[PDB]
């Protein structure tokens, strides 16, 4: 269960969605691979 | 450049943060591995 996506900035319409908060070192625009463990 | 974290619900204080929006299939509470590609 894995996917690829780009980090993005949270906006008012994102409130209520499921997210992983991204830390410093990884910026908006970066591509990340997310895999459920 | 990788980390492990739990999916969480976006709230009003998360507006402005960097996030990956998580799709259906992965829920709040799930542990995921995030790796910059």
């Amino acid at each position: 269960k894995k996917f690829v996506a780009r980090v993005e900035e949270a906006r008012a319409e994102d409130v209520g969605k499921r997210v992983v908060i991204i830390p410093k070192g990884i910026k908006v625009g970066d591509v990340v691979e997310v895999k459920k463990v």
